[PDB]
């Protein structure tokens, strides 16, 4: 037979305490904190002032990363490591201070509007110091890219070093490598199509398999497109195993072959190697 | 390609709005309200002063139902229809008032401690009135059961009627039915085992299938266990189609047969029916 | 090192599959089904037509239980076992049919408005049959209470029996028990306060501890409040071991003692017991 | 600027700690415990052996309440207060023991299959004792209803009393009340329709508004439907303020008026009240 | 006493509306949107076509970032700012159009398979225009890295500028800084280990603390590893405070010291400073 | 009328299975996996050993990206593509092996502490091979930046190429573009403020609108700040359409105008264009 148990009543005072509500609230907040962290590291932070960076014009993850636009008053306090800044010194130079760092910490600056100049510079103070710099780093190169990295921290020593580069320009090299001079005693090395550059600068170093013979030379070449030729000026020639003070070890000539500015390297010595590298170029663009 | 959608954040500003939290609290309290209503209708209400009728000595559902034990002060205000009361007038009479009812409404009382008396009565006032009673119903019968029922409501016409009966006592009837007087002209009707009662009272009405002959009589019988016999006293005899004022219509005798006090009904008239009903009994018990 | 695991996304394709959503709907409906079953068994079913038995005038649990008030059309189909009915035959007699039952099944009826009569009867048909009744049970007693109980089911043998009693009336017994006739040869048995009844009927059976002497008598008594006395009429006297046909075995007298109608039982025979039982009373009330 | 907060991760190490999971399991079981307690108090407990009282033939709430059918072995241990039992002693008598009770506690029994007899009795032992009974209560009345109630508990004083009555039978009273004898000196009191009963027994007590004149009588009446008359037998007549030992105080006659067996009460004494109460009836039914 | 409240029922129509289900679904989708945004910015987008970038070969976050491979038809519509592209012009030149930008917006291109050439170029049209370019930017440098940045937006003026660099090559500088010429009038500056380069180009500028004396010269040096010597060729010499047209101001010599090609700078003038920077180098590698 | 449904009970065995608990646990873990992936790609991985990269000093998203510091034993197994490394060869050279890659895959190395040298080099083995390299790539340039990119995969061929650059240094170019020589036959081109550099190297190429006349020359200039002048040395002059071997085609002069080192280019020929590019500079800093 059924022997009932006394009356039981649902404790309405236990509809909380680590139950959904508590977990979803604590979870969501954590999730939001993390995403805000990520989005603000790769997106425009100025959007946070609107729906917390949401909406049709809200924050997005830039695969290229993002450089923040901050105000003067905001730079009154040390910047955190890992941040990126797009500096604007249009109305006045700005100073940025970087908090003490640890080995590998980095901070990068960009100058999209090209406001950086000698009168309105970008002054950087990296907590403690910057190597090779007395005091603050003063940047006056417009449209520049400055990267600061901490090269020593341990404890009481926080030292940084920096790099400064142009954001824009044609810096590419059309050719760099090493080629063998075939048994025929000559090798053609295509440098670039006749229409890519008007002028190029290259370094050529030829050495025998045993290093007894070697020559190096710097060459500036001019592309004469109208006559389909290439003028050259070889200088700073240096040789080591030259049998005669007239013995070249290796001759370098230029011309256009198959519409490609081409370097022709030949040598008497057998088993000669030749390193060719284009370290500069100039292309006449459009004025302005 | 994949065109991302701007940043989306979790609206923690919601969550607790008519959700698992609200439906369990609005649901729980609802489940605790109903059950409480059921357990207090079929259980001791006095226990509500503890763990709200819970615990080891908590409230339970009495299949027999339950009769609440209230205090004088509590009965100071009209009682709700459908309630049950176990009255205690040991210290003083108690007055109970019943709220206006509607057809069928019911309130029942009992007196387990038998305190009801003429000095400590149970006074009942049924809003408006009680039929056959001018004013309040005054109950003075100890160990009684009082049932009040609304026999009329409509508008103001809220009238009640009542019944009062003993909670205890031997009230059973060992036999009641109708038997045919067999063609042989005689029928034996066992009433009860010889040890069940010392005396019984019965009503016997014999009638012909046509209805022209009929006799009724009231008989008191005494069980003589020692001599295995039964004395009888037949009176208030009434006959209708009796062809003569002599022996007539049907004879009723008693004796013990197979250890059962038995009634033997015989008649000359063919096709006679005999209704026998025991309406009272007395059994000698143990003094006190 | 930390070797990440590929991207993982939340399978929203799930969530609503047998979870908090499904268990609350499959649970709630279950809780509303049961309670409804309980409140409609102990409350007015007519209220279901409102807020499903809710609200201020909603359904409540009647400790006294409840007797449903249905319509003619509703009784057109067999009623379920265990139900209660408050019959209304004021406009016309009503026929109620009870579905086949099993041993113990029960259906109860009452007649609060007292409409039951011979012209507007309560006809009851218990699937299969009712003992001692050929066909339907025809109830014509106004303000009655009818109880039907299945006394046999097995296979088709589904038979019922019934009881019919008055809802109202004074049915209590002011005294019933057994008393010893003290060695002094006399015993006083208080029956009731002088103001409780005008007349009473009692059964008295005196028997010796051995069982050789025994007497029973039926006595009607009238309370004469004005003269503080009690008239009595003793009849249907029966004796067994009476040594003589003269005064014998036990005498029964009445009077008022301490304001209580009292029975005084005396006997010459030592070691006599006396069972006294009041089987009827009449109290003059207020006309109408 | 936006200064992010370090990475935050979701503490899955929690979740299932007193949350939706725990409150539904601790709540559900609670809801299933209570309902089970209610359905088993008002429904067949034998069904618990199936789908825990569920399914098509599951447990239901009986408005009439329910009386459990247990086995001998189950009754080997004391029963809880408030329970109901449908006894079966067809194969052998059964002994039921009731745990110690407190004032008002109740246990009820019925005998639907009418197996109770002197050879296969229902023996009841109420922890401590039953008033007027030395030892166990031995019930031998078939088709009876036994009610046990604790009339005293306190400390060890845990005493019970009981009532026993027939489950079936016609026990109703067709009339009970008080009527004024109109100034005309006569009053008609309709008792019942001529077809309702063959014989009735009534008590009649007439008393003057002052109380100096009073008469009571017991009358048995026989309905002669064929001749549309009613025979009566008035006896045990008792009078108090009767100015003469001749015809006196009030006369009682019977007849059929408007098809209703009717009592006509008349008296010379002005200002007389008449209480009439039918205490027994007999109706010839169908044999067997 | 307990005064129950009417029946209450759990509203099953409130198992939704901002409850778990709604929040978890809306939350998860947002979370997924964000992660897809991040992963697609730093991972292969071509994987989205498979299990939405999940699985054992699903998307991962590249610390180095990622450059997407898109098809010709996909470039038919403007590319979003912040995206990265790995161009493939193997079967035909491809044109990319960049949506209008805002100050700082950036888009970067890479050419991993070296397909870029004059016949199958990378044509870029940056909505509105590119500074120093008439119309589209036509890139013909294979294995190149092109970066476009918006240098002016405001409103109706969206101007971009670009940088083009080689993805590969030895561009490092083995030494750059400023050294003091000790009072001894000479300073050794280690340039690089004898085995790192065969040829180097440096710029040397010496200036007195007061800037009255200063000399600048460009020097190409050849490392003769066999004889453990270094040949040099100094030219473009310029001086300002030279006392005589024979006075050098500062002499620069080279040799191998401690196995490091070393610059030895000496001067008569006291307090002379010397800036040394290696602006080019050549190392003979392996042919092909 | 209400026709109840059998008992229903809440299945406590369904408080799980894809319900909150399961989804929140599976979701959270996925979320954590993703964020750990992101944070470890842009943050210090050494922090994972502490509270899983959480806390006040927990991991953060570096907008500049991050280069991991791993131990020798960790480099015993192939590095995944997309990773970044800050190499430390202070106590011994380290070897890194890169897993097979696919077109575009990249791995980048940095040397923040400048430990890289010939005795403690950075040896890199890119599964399969590196173009122009026999076997492993041996890096001996301190404070270097090495980038490896896969330029060919398909199937059985996984070839990589690399770039090596200095992490630090002044590499910026103060001017690069093309200017028209006005009809006046002369044009001034500001190069940089007098205080920015002591020496600069530029390439100048002038060509007529029809390309019949053209001249190219390399020029080193020295800024004499004390006398506010600029000394120049023009060489490697090459011309094509020169009418006479004395006809210059274009003359280039230098001076300080408005405090800016300035190039003045003039020519007889009408419609002459002039490309000016500064390919190197030297600024005397502070010794040490």
């Amino acid at each position: 037979m059924f022997i009932q148990e006394p009356k039981k009543l649902i404790d309405t005072g236990e509809i909380g305490n680590a139950s959904t509500g508590d977990i979803l609230f604590d979870g969501g907040n954590k999730i939001n904190s993390d995403f805000n962290a990520i989005y603000n590291a790769f997106g425009d932070q100025r959007k946070m002032a609107v729906a917390n960076g949401t909406g049709a014009d809200g924050q997005i993850i830039h695969a290229t990363g993002y450089y923040q636009k901050h105000s003067i008053t905001e730079y009154a306090t040390p910047v955190k490591v890992g941040t990126r800044h797009d500096i604007d010194t249009s109305t006045v130079g700005v100073k940025v201070i970087i908090e003490r760092g640890e080995l590998g910490d980095c901070v990068e600056f960009i100058n999209s509007n090209g406001s950086i100049s000698v009168t309105n510079p970008l002054t950087i103070q990296a907590i403690d110091s910057i190597k090779g710099v007395s005091g603050n780093l003063v940047v006056t190169s417009p449209y520049s890219k400055v990267t600061l990295r901490c090269i020593s921290s341990d404890n009481s020593t926080s030292v940084w070093n920096y790099s400064i580069e142009s954001m824009f320009g044609q810096k590419e090299s059309p050719a760099e490598g090493t080629w063998n001079i075939s048994t025929s005693g000559s090798v053609d090395i295509p440098l670039f199509h006749r229409t890519e550059y008007n002028m190029a600068k290259l370094l050529v170093t030829c050495q025998s398999v045993d290093g007894r013979k070697i020559k190096t030379a710097e060459i500036n070449i001019l592309v004469d497109t109208v006559n389909s030729e290439v003028i050259s000026s070889e200088y700073a020639v240096m040789r080591v195993g030259n049998e005669t003070e007239e013995d070249e070890i290796a001759n370098i000539a230029f011309s256009i072959k198959e519409n490609y500015v081409t370097a022709t390297i030949s040598s008497s010595t057998v088993g000669m190697r030749a390193a060719v590298k284009v370290i500069a170029t100039q292309k006449i663009g459009v004025a302005q």
